[PDB]
């Protein structure tokens, strides 16, 4: 039994999330493996030099939740694939969450806050696009104390798509 908390598949409109900078994650109109339309987000600057390019999801309550999981899936580049490619080319992602009791955040002000957004997981794919097919991972984090969350994405020189993010909690 399992209960969620976000699922970007629920988004008919825009996620409008915070990308910082705005040269990086990119929302776009998107599929799943079915072909339902979804948001989705996309980042691939690999012949540009020192990228830290971040993402950070809206506010998420997290009610009386413990630990947090978290259903990724996304699509990887094989760096190797791409023509004359720099050998800074990455083929991971970091997942982060930071824990606030409001809605603090906000796209117009800075995005480092006084808490660090703490690391749950450096993402590798199983399968890149070289084919492959979508990766799915399920990480999580906690313990909780806080009445919500942020989740947040870093990206460092990968060609990657986000296809969807679902947080939830096992019953």
């Amino acid at each position: 039994d399992e209960e969620t908390l976000m699922d970007t598949k629920w988004v008919t409109s825009e996620l409008a999330w915070t990308s910082h900078p705005e040269s990086g994650w990119e929302e776009v109109s998107g599929y799943d493996e079915a072909m339902n339309p979804i948001r989705t987000y996309q980042v691939c600057n690999v012949r540009e030099s020192s990228q830290n390019n971040w993402l950070r999801t809206g506010f998420i309550w997290r009610r009386d939740v413990q630990r947090v999981y978290v259903e990724l899936k996304f699509t990887v580049r094989d760096c190797n694939s791409i023509p004359n490619i720099p050998g800074s080319c990455k083929e991971t992602f970091n997942l982060f969450y930071y824990e606030a009791d409001s809605d603090v955040a906000s796209a117009s002000s800075p995005f480092w806050m006084e808490n660090p957004y703490v690391k749950v997981d450096t993402i590798a794919p199983d399968e890149s696009f070289s084919a492959g097919r979508v990766n799915t991972k399920v990480r999580s984090f906690g313990p909780l104390s806080k009445a919500g969350f942020y989740l947040a994405f870093q990206d460092q020189g990968a060609c990657m798509s986000l296809i969807s993010v679902r947080a939830f909690y096992k019953k």
